[PDB]
């Protein structure tokens, strides 16, 4: 577990990484608005999807970050939504197929975000909060330390990344500061500050420009383990109108993977994109992984 | 015109094709509702467009076949439009285009299909027929005589391939049946046969499938000088929600353009598609356009 070929395990791709290693170092591949795979075929009529294929391809494909949307039932549970609709995947049904995926590759760790979509059905027990954090975050396959966590301790678990308020349960990275379509600079834990670039629906020179910037941002500051970059690929340009996401991700996807394997960096950040298939070349959660060289 | 070499121009493409060769034969690109490029990029939030660049690019491109639709108005004049949309574009402009390109390469020709795309606006001096062909056709830019038209009688002129009924004037290919949403074969003229496949909103694969059935038949008949076959690769299934014409386009393109490269075909038909530009390998225009060789 020390060749850079490891890396090529796309699988297993974080087993050659030392332990002691914070996650925010490492350079991790992400999908936006992950669990919008059911709807996402044309024939479903559905707009504002973000990718072709399920959890599983997903993760096999490397990417380790999953942005999670819910939205809390009368039933005390959570379902993933996009928007004010269902998407037909449960919470249960992500963490499942997160669990499944650690106990075949139990080098990795998955890191979960997990934002409050739409309001809470009307006559639901409690909060959005309260339900996730009892109903589901309790289980051990969630880790509960915190602070600039390392992949020593990560590995075999679920990561949360809180993007809801109002948790009263210790664990993972809580919840921030994140305004709406903006590049912005805040503190995260005790120990680790972080720069996320969310310009989700900005004009395509400057998204482009924007997540250049953001990895510039990064490059320079390589070697900073306290300091978090996550930086978001998607755009969706528009109302619903048009379903522009894709047309985006076509161009923004190969652009971005092109410009990261040219630079040949040592660190790029967490990189969350829309639609990880193997249609494009260079293929960007690829290249996200390869610029861990550096760790080996 | 001798060399199979002069087919990589494509802004003279059919130089080298022999004069006697009647266009119906001869396998060339077409562009689908070609005048939606000032519509399409995501920022102007429009739905259903299919094309990226203007006329001049398209033909440059070695499209040689445009999808006009239009809509007559109120001060007799016609414009372009996809349903009750106005396209920003107008039949003159499409037509100075036109002008233009055949003035710098004299050696082409330009097929304008005509489709009557959306009701008369009331307040109209005469009909759509009778307004193009008066303040329009009348032009010497377009060919006046029918038949099985041939290359050398096209160079350097407009043929019009007319998708409206009530003509009065003589000149291109007749109006012929056209169903909605099929694959279908008819007679245009006592001269030409045509077979047409355009299921614009079927399932992908039954897309796929009719694409290559139609084009195995385009092959399998690839010496009947007085059969046209027109090609649609271009497909919408869904409804305006999806706007996923740029979603197929993505896969079918680079998927046509790969089973003609492979088959080496010695005719493809009159191949229209959603999105010419340089994006995807191979390219489907280019391929059509080289399954000419066997011509010169």
């Amino acid at each position: 577990a020390s060749s850079v070929n490891e890396l090529e395990n796309w699988s297993k791709w974080m087993q050659p990484i030392p332990d002691n290693i914070p996650l925010a170092r490492i350079s991790i591949p992400g999908t936006h608005d992950s669990g919008t795979f059911k709807l996402q075929n044309p024939i479903k009529q559905v707009a504002g999807m973000t990718q072709e294929y399920d959890f599983r391809y997903q993760m096999d494909h490397g990417a380790r970050i999953f942005d999670i949307r819910g939205r809390l039932t009368d039933d005390n549970t959570i379902v993933l939504h996009h928007g004010p609709l269902y998407l037909y995947v449960t919470l249960h049904e992500f963490i499942n197929e997160a669990k499944q995926f650690l106990k075949d590759n139990p080098s990795e760790t998955i890191i979960m975000s997990l934002k409050k979509e739409y309001e809470d059905m009307k006559g639901a027990e409690g909060s959005f909060s309260s339900t996730f954090e009892k109903n589901y975050f309790v289980d051990p396959i969630f880790l509960k330390t915190e602070g600039n966590i390392k992949l020593g301790d990560a590995r075999g678990k679920i990561v949360l990344l809180k993007r809801y308020s109002g948790s009263n349960e210790s664990g993972g990275y809580n919840n921030f500061y994140w305004p709406d379509n903006e590049t912005f600079t805040t503190t995260v834990n005790q120990n680790v500050n972080v720069t996320v670039q969310d310009k989700y629906k900005v004009n395509y020179d400057e998204k482009v420009k924007s997540i250049k910037d953001t990895m510039d941002e990064t490059m320079n500051n390589s070697e900073d383990l306290n300091h978090l970059y996550i930086n978001f690929t998607s755009l969706s340009s528009g109302g619903t109108a048009a379903n522009s996401p894709y047309y985006y991700a076509s161009y923004i996807n190969p652009e971005i993977a092109n410009d990261i394997k040219q630079k040949n960096p040592t660190r790029v950040g967490w990189v969350i994109q829309d639609y990880i298939n193997e249609k494009w070349s260079p293929l960007l959660y690829q290249e996200v992984i390869r610029a861990n060289k550096s760790l080996i």
